[PDB]
């Protein structure tokens, strides 16, 4: 519910597809009239078919994966194996199963050499990719986003450190001296625009003062300073409200890398990965400890007034 | 040239491997003595069956990328259809000549074209449903290497556009400001790559040998809307035998403490094993962005170590 | 959306074309009735002749571009085979597949392998030697257009890069600078494209309704080895009927002078066609570059048109 | 002669190996002592089926142009089809006699349906690319190159109007003022990196002196103002040489287009862009008018002292 753009999670859509599939084939088989025998027979030796070719892939990827074997398999060749071949024992019981019901099922050989060629081709050519869906598929389930590391290093690298901390001080801002709100509001623009001042995102925003700084070591650095702003956010001139204004980061770097050429990002790459690191930060959020309705993130997206979407969120 | 454990870019070995057995194929088909026209009959029967499986699975994926055409996919439908598909004027092609070559010739090893297409839809259906047709770790890896599907990518590309692109620029006049205000600091910024992610808050406890110094000059400036923003760098000393071997301006890369925090998260699905990976992947990239880029010419310096010790001892040697 | 006569950039209507025409040519397959595995036999050696033909079209190529090694390949023959017979894994895949079908195959309108080779080597020389196997002006520009082979291309992000990207920060303090101290200026800068790149080196003379008014506050600054390198722009007037309609910062592309003049040269290879399609060109890109670009951001304006009329009047419609 | 890795204008090296191919092909054709009316039949058949697939390739060519006729070719039809087929009547002619030889030669429209199925899948799966060396052969054959069109507009935009007066202007600042060099050294990094000050790239050389402004209005621009900047030259740390020394600028811009990602330019294509902008910057001032001995190109490559090879150039 953070901003109607954001993706939702994959569901299962491609299971009940498959499902429905399944159950057509099931239903036009029978309609055929036609000996099933011969089906179960076609069947296991087409999934023979499918487990050989996925051997002979993974002897090639063997092949190109044993160079790397002392970096990235710490010089072990059955990690190797694992990673090329899947389980080594469930993969080389289907792959004996396959054989048995080739040798057995009414060439042989022949019929080996011509699925070595066709995995060969498959491999040179690239006929087996990933389309762009699979690939995003992928990468959701296994956490293989840019966005996924970004917002997860977003949250542990600043937030963890200042939430506490940013409210005690807004309390000690507000005692010694128009109270501010006892939140950090954080701004996630989802298309563009994300200015070092929020007088240049918006001129009815002005910075009034400064929270009193905090100073503690992080990560090799003896009293590393944080200096939060604090904002007033104005409606004709008046003081509508005022409270703490940061921009996301790691969104800003994430529009740089679509800009830099080295980084092979693009900008539907970018648009996608803002997209996901909204939605991951406040999946984080949500179960966060130190996140105690201390936190709030206002997603936007420029198809506008950012000082009103800040007084609606206030 | 960081670290011999960090992996070089994957090169053509599998395509190379490809090669020698596709060249053995014909070889077994020259020697087997069947007729030529059987085997490329078989061939192009058997690229037409990946084909249409191909469409199958790309149907059932339009299934489930359908419902994310408005938040992923813009609106609109051909956006979605090249995501699942591919391009739709090559892969309408493939299928049209895949139906043409299967409903017209002659299969001995296989099914005639109802059956077969009944067969493959069976097939295809047992694989998604099944997850049968899933990519190994070493696929999932090249993919991503590729298409730079890392966290690392993103983590050492924003260590260096947030943090490296601000100080950089300056970090010479600050050095030099120091050094006539105030042995004497190198100035060179030296960022620590602890290959096991374990970056402690405060240098000192890594190593009694390295003790704070002093700091160096406040930068203040705005990022990212926060007014006047402090980087309060730090210079340290090295200890040899307790002698001041030397002194610079050290840290550690924080992508790689949140990196070990997201290995310590359960909620992060993050492994250790792809918390080594990520790290050295992150290590490899900051290098190379470094290398390319204009800001750090004699700048910065990345001191890249694996625990099996001293960090003193590391950071000495590339003074 | 500058102006009508440029080009919007090349669609799919080729890979449109070219699908409609194999669904003709199978649709006439099936029609006659010739048996099926002839139709894929003969495709495949057709396949195995282009192939080899591009074989020897490589290997002719390489016979040149091999003393070009150390100059442009960085002496290492890999590139230049890479450059001259494209990816050498997937090439010899290619070629082994060809050489095998057609040896193997039948053929009965083709002689035999050898003959084969014989025949097909000579019309590839033939080809080479008598210039044959050409490419149109239509496919020289799709090339150009998608690599980026264009001289519009490289002029258009040097008249960002160089110019714009120097200006426009600074264009709005030195027009309010301007407007406090001192009708009122326009905050944006009005590049003009002439489509026929007549560019006068007074602007005045381009129309007497337009004159020079004064002179921005000069910008100085270093760049490119010239220490204090001066950017002093000049505003103008706007009159109507002899009154001032309005006040501007208006100044021409240089590119496109460069371009016209190009197109004057003879030495210069440039036409006046190519003129005109590399003026367009620029005009599309530099419009990109400024849509995408982060420094125009309601800065700069792009006054695109061409002569069958008044500049004066196109501006004060854009104003 | 400007630098060893410049590369030369490609000559006729694919003629001659054609040449000689051309030869052995006529002499293993007499070697099989197989009859000649049979050769002339295949070659005759096999050109025919090349122009009827250059035809065939055209006519697609022409369906994806035919919405460009008021952009690109001015409205007339006549002028998109001369540029998808060539010239119209040669291409008729042979177009004719193609479909003649192959009709009357020892069936017809069965072959016409395969080959025109044999275009519409190089179309569309894209097997008649362009190699590279394909690419830069016809670029510079045709001059489609940014570098030149760089270096055309360094020479016309820039020294074509302070060449002429560089030596008055420098004749007047020495006699004003231990003699500077009367000509402008213009320094070419193959690399493209160029700092905005001399002293960046080599502290050696320090700014000396500002020579007399050059004020003329230029390109829509009342009294565009040139600041040409003498540098000091010192060996040893002793005054050596005096001259007006400057950078490329499309070189800066070749290497700033290399670093954007919406540039389409990589390292590779920056490098050889260079290295052409060099090329033709120097045959541009081997004819050029202007330049009378005022203008000297120093093109170098770091693997170096910068001022050591400006004194080795003066
Ligand atoms: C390369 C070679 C000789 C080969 O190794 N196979 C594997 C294989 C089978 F797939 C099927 C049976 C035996 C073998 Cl042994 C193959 C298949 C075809 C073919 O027509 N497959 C259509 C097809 C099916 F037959 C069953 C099915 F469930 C789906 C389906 F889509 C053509 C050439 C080959
Ligand atoms: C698609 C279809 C049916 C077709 O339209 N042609 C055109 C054509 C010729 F190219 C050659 C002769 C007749 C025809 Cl009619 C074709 C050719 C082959 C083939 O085997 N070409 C080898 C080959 C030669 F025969 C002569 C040569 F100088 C070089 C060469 F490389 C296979 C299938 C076809
Ligand atoms: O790594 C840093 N920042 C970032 C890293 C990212 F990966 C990112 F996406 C965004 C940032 C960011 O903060 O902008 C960083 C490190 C040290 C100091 N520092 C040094 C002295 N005092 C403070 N400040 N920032
Ligand atoms: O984004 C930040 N940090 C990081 C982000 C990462 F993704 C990461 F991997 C590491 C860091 C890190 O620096 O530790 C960040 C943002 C704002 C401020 N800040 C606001 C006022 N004063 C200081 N400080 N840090
Ligand atoms: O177009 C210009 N420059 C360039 C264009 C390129 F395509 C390039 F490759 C490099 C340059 C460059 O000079 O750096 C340009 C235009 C106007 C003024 N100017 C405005 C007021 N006084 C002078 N100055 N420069
Ligand atoms: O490169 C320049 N100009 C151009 C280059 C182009 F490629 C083009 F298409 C247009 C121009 C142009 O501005 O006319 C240039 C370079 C240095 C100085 N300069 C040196 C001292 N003071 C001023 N002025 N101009």
């Amino acid at each position: 519910s953070l901003h109607p753009s954001i993706p939702c999670p994959r569901g299962h859509g491609a299971q009940k597809a498959a499902l429905v599939l399944l159950s057509a084939c099931l239903v036009t088989l029978w309609g055929l009239g036609e000996p099933p025998e011969h089906t179960l027979r076609y069947l296991v030796l087409h999934l023979a078919s499918l487990q050989l070719g996925l051997l002979l892939n993974g002897v090639c990827s063997l092949a190109e994966e044993l160079r790397h074997i002392h970096s990235r398999y710490r010089g072990s060749y059955w990690r190797t194996v694992r990673a090329c071949l899947g389980c080594p024992l469930r993969r080389g019981a289907l792959l004996l199963l396959s054989i048995y019901f080739y040798y057995s099922l009414p060439p042989f050989t022949w019929m080996l050499a011509l699925l070595g060629l066709s995995q060969a081709l498959n491999i040179l050519l690239g006929l087996k990719g990933l389309a762009p869906a699979e690939i995003s598929a992928v990468c959701e389930k296994g956490n293989f986003n840019v966005a996924h590391g970004l917002a997860w290093s977003y949250y542990i690298g600043y937030l963890r450190l200042i939430l506490p901390e940013l409210q005690a001080r807004i309390r000690t801002y507000n005692q010694h001296y128009g109270a501010v709100s006892q939140r950090l509001y954080i701004l996630l623009p989802l298309d563009c625009g994300v200015p070092d001042n929020l007088s240049m995102a918006d001129p009815n925003i002005r910075f009034l003062d400064k929270l009193p700084q905090q100073t503690g070591d992080h990560a090799g650095i003896k009293d590393r300073v944080y200096s939060n702003s604090i904002y007033e956010l104005l409606e004709n001139g008046q003081r509508a409200g005022t409270c703490v204004l940061e921009y996301a980061t790691p969104l800003q770097t994430l529009f740089a890398m679509s800009q830099y050429s080295q980084a092979g990002f693009s900008r539907e790459d970018r648009l996608e990965q803002a997209k996901l690191f909204c939605r991951t930060l406040e999946d984080i959020l949500a179960d966060a400890p130190e996140s105690q309705n201390n936190c709030r993130l206002i997603a936007y997206q420029e198809p506008f007034s950012l000082s009103q979407e800040v007084l609606r969120h206030l």
